[PDB]
């Protein structure tokens, strides 16, 4: 059937109740719009795991550290929906912030996931991950999905939502979707557009440096701090200004431990206007 | 026959079956040691859905006093036998280690900042965060159509309504009037904390609250003087009053010219028990 596009909470609730009463398995893909092929893979994955796929498009002011970053987030609903219909989404939910947070941001009920919200990317962005856990919890309550897809691309977010779901008793399968890459190896990102032509040809070096490290760990290498000193310099060498790098436990994002079962390598490096980032999971 | 479930996976199996059967579900959250007040919630819930789930869980996250948690009464077998006669369909009685497997330090929480820090939340810092967290988790686990709560915990009820409105829960929140002993004392699991002697003094809280309400019915509106007198009377009979309030019944803010109903919110220690009570007062004349 034709994809539905719903902007209001009452119309949403009507449709969600209908699907729930019919016993349809619901998948949810949360987004903030401005969609590219990475996001389409999320929708393709969701479609294989449920009867109906709900895609949200909502630029979430509770997760913006600077209120002005909202004013400059691209709004491209028509083009987002062209892509989503072609990938078989059943419903696009695109609400106004006034309808989602009618009582304002400061006194809005929130969900906080301790420790995971305030380390790493959370350290520099007070309140960011509270905004993420809050909206996602709200979307879970509104749409009542059996399955929800998130990109491995924003790995801390994925880990954050997995913990919230485990702690808060949500019966929802959280699916982490592998990053979509150019034939280069470069991970697809909205922000790849602000690189120059010459910079776009250096960009692949982030993934390649990252994967050299993964293969050492597969062979047994464990001296973590030195692996990372290496990579900050391999990268300096070839034209990046590295942000700090990490190798952490895949579940908690804490430093690795004799008991860690899976690691994540977390890369972040500057090239002109864009901060590029990549990551890779290593089995232990 | 009433079911009893302890484990989260078994609970989810049963909630799925009921939904497959097209059942509407009501939820009544409790911390056990059930009394006639709890039974009235259950009876109300049974009028509102096909099946009623009653939860029994002494929630450590809502106890800001370690002495209170340690001594809170646990009477699970007695609780289940009363619920069987009031036709509860399922009692969910989980272990803390299952609800909070890694303990509380790193447990994801839900906070309702509109209501969690004022009034009873000021007197009990940390408490309401525990309430919203466990209630949110129960809502996610059970996905009820209806949930019933006691007017006894008046601010708790408004806090849960606010959480539901803000977080997109498709759950009808129903309030149930307070049930009292024959002598007027509001029933409560913490009444067991009273000595035999103190139990005979305890009804004075309601008496004093109702004396205040009668003065308001006669037109008195000097709120701080009314509350000072009630505190003096509580002291006189052997209570130690906590902070007392009189607020707009709908918003819980201070009364204004627009207010049509007030709520008197009482709290007072008697021996080891911190008793609370409340009363709505119709301001219209
Ligand atoms: N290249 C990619 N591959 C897979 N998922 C992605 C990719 N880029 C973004 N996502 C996911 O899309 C969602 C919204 O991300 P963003 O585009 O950064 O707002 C998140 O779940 C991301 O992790
Ligand atoms: N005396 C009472 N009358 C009506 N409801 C009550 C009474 N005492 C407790 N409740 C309600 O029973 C539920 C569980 O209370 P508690 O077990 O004290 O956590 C809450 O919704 C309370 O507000
Ligand atoms: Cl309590």
């Amino acid at each position: 059937n034709a994809m539905l596009i719903i902007e209001t909470l009452p119309l949403l609730r009507q449709q969600i109740r209908r699907w729930r009463q019919e016993g349809k398995r619901i998948a949810l893909v949360p987004t903030m719009g401005n969609l590219h092929e990475g996001h389409m893979t999320l929708v393709d994955e969701a479609k294989t795991r449920a009867d109906v796929v709900v895609v949200t498009i909502f630029v979430n002011p509770l997760q913006f550290e600077r209120p002005d970053d909202l004013a400059h987030y691209p709004r491209t609903l028509q083009e987002d929906c062209e892509k989503l219909t072609r990938h078989g989404a059943d419903l696009v939910f695109a609400p106004a912030a006034a309808d989602i947070y009618p009582a304002g941001l400061e006194k809005q009920t929130y969900v906080d996931v301790p420790a995971l919200s305030t380390i790493l990317e959370g350290a520099s962005r007070p309140g960011h991950f509270r905004g993420v856990s809050t909206i996602v919890s709200k979307l879970f309550n509104l749409i009542q999905p059996d399955v929800a897809c998130f990109g491995e691309k924003d790995y801390q977010q994925l880990a954050l939502i997995r913990k919230m779901v485990a702690d808060m008793g949500y019966d929802i399968n959280i699916v982490g979707v592998p990053t979509v890459r150019a034939k280069d190896g470069l991970a697809l990102s909205s922000r790849n557009g602000y690189l120059t032509e010459e910079e776009r040809q250096i960009a692949p070096q982030l993934s390649k440096i990252m994967w050299a490290l993964a293969e050492k760990m597969a062979l047994g290498e464990r001296q973590i701090d030195a692996l990372l000193e290496e990579a900050a310099a391999q990268l300096l060498r070839v034209g990046f200004t590295p942000d700090e790098l990490f190798i952490r436990d895949a579940e908690t994002l804490q430093p690795l431990t004799v008991d860690s079962q899976q690691a994540v390598i977390l890369m972040a490096a500057w090239l002109g206007k864009a901060r590029l980032i990549d990551n890779q999971l290593v089995d232990l």
